[PDB]
DNA sequence: GAATTTCACACCTAGGTGTGAAATTC
DNA sequence: GAATTTCACACCTAGGTGTGAAATTC
């Protein structure tokens, strides 16, 4: 159609997800890496919208990191998708969200339930990102989503495959010490 | 029944009192002590934007002499980063203009313009987004007047600057340690 | 000269990284 | 026993302070 969300720099995206992605949760929320950036096209620039992000279970068991290789390792479980995260510009009016990559730099993913808008995940599941836009002020309270399958990734207290930790140290800012430390041996 | 008061009025009293100063810089100076404010008797569900501009306090010209000070048209606005935004929002918690910066010279966003040794009162506006009548709210706040400067010249301002703005702390410590 | 402005600077605030040892967990 | 979670730590990014010598204006 003519409403169109892109990933912004899937081929960085790519290079953690062909290694299966991970992301760090902590008690007091955690950044992920790489940030989720979309652009938005096809909204009325005039209109009034706010960006929602939440984290789609992506299957019904959970995972495990077993001899190097992630396992299927749970008997089902239940449905939920995660909480929603409001993106801090909202709300907006679509001009704004067209103008330049809506970017989610400042999510906070957790293991529990204390929610300064942070997001909790349970450990060693496996999600996929989903945007919202939700149009201010509808009737009609029309809402459209979008998910991002290069974007998946195991939920984890501590990195399990190493490749990642690596990609985490190369392109990572906040992570440049240990950056530096390596090209130094 | 709209009504907007100051946040921390006594810290801005204890700055009034010696004549309050306000350092711009050629890229941009954030405030000292920061412009907070709390509203009341918005309507929850319409969408507003709250602007920042300054008005000339008088019409002199200053300069500080021996430890005294003897003796123009508005600023450009700053629109307030939360906005366009409900009114819920505006008065679940005081709304801050931490971020505006104070220059000399506009070159970037986010600036107002001050012109430097001139006393200038800082002012606030309230307009409803899609208002078919064009109609804004002002809200001067006295207390907070202060002379734009490029450097500190009360040397007692200087004092109060690092004892309460927690980005002076090393010369808070600095003093504490002589 | 005297008055006002710029600047590089040291030193903070504020907060995001993975590490690795220890605590916890089942 | 061993998988998972915790957390104090050093080391970053990012950028807000006043200072004082230097430059600019007057
Ligand atoms: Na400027």
């Amino acid at each position: 159609g003519e409403l169109r969300v892109g990933l912004e720099e899937s081929e960085l995206w790519l290079r953690f997800k062909e290694l299966t992605n991970e992301m760090i949760v902590t008690k007091n929320g955690r950044r992920m890496f790489p940030v989720l950036k979309v652009n938005v096209s096809g909204l009325d620039p005039n209109a009034m919208y706010s960006f929602l992000l939440d984290f789609v279970a992506a299957d019904n068991h959970r995972w495990k990191y077993v001899n190097g290789e992630w396992v299927p390792g749970g008997k089902p479980e239940p449905q939920a998708p995660s909480c929603v995260y409001i993106h801090p510009d909202s709300p907006n009016f679509g001009a704004h969200w067209m103008k330049a990559p809506v970017s989610f730099s400042k999510v906070k993913l957790t293991n529990k339930l204390n929610g300064g808008g942070q997001i909790m995940l349970n450990s060693l599941h496996k999600y996929e990102p989903r945007i919202h836009i939700v149009r201010v002020g509808d009737p009609q309270r029309m809402i459209t989503s979008h998910c991002f399958p290069e974007t998946q990734f195991i939920a984890v207290t501590a990195y399990q495959n190493e490749e990642i930790t690596a990609l985490k140290i190369k392109y990572n800012p906040f992570a440049k010490a240990f950056l530096d430390a390596k090209e130094r041996s």
